[PDB]
């Protein structure tokens, strides 16, 4: 059912801009989650008080009829490996429709994800210049608390 990296319908990082996320900590930006580098992630903020949901929202260049993206997390660590998602998107940033919920399979020590590649996410065409991602659970030292993303890549045309 999937779409791997060398599909057409892969869009390039370059058509991608993180404009909002929910919090940001250290030097982990908004603008790391789809920057095409598995090494730079988005890291939401982990101070006590701090906790889910947050979400990311990615503009596209135009509007795509899209019909996947991809989770890739924290190459280097489990911290704020997603495990249950919601996506929304919309054509203005401001009327979202929503898209579908979902989990990500869980290691067997439940503590990163099972798969440590990209994780695709598939849902049914929808035209969209913006696409909300919102952690609803997390893995981590602490876990349900913060979110992290190395990238999302996006499929449409
Ligand atoms: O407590 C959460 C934090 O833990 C650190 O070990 C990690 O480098 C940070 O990115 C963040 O995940
Ligand atoms: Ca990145």
């Amino acid at each position: 059912l999937y779409k791997k990296a060398g599909s057409e319908f892969a869009l390039d990082s370059s058509k991608l801009e993180a404009i909002y996320a929910t919090s940001e900590a250290d030097r982990d930006y908004k603008e790391n989650a789809v920057d095409g580098d598995e090494n730079t992630i988005w890291h939401s903020a982990y101070q006590a008080a701090d906790k889910l949901p947050v979400s990311i929202t990615i503009k596209l260049d135009k509007a795509y009829d899209l019909n996947q993206i991809d989770y890739l997390p924290r190459q280097n660590s489990r911290n704020g490996h997603v495990t249950e998602y919601k996506i929304e998107t919309s054509l203005d940033n401001e009327n979202w429709t929503e898209v579908r919920t979902g989990n990500l399979e869980v290691n067997e020590a439940g503590n990163a994800l099972a798969n440590r590649g990209y994780n695709p996410i598939r849902f049914n065409t929808i035209n969209a210049q913006y696409l909300r991602f919102t952690a609803l659970k997390t893995l981590g030292d602490t876990n349900n608390k913060y979110a992290s993303a190395a990238e999302l890549v996006f499929y449409g045309k």
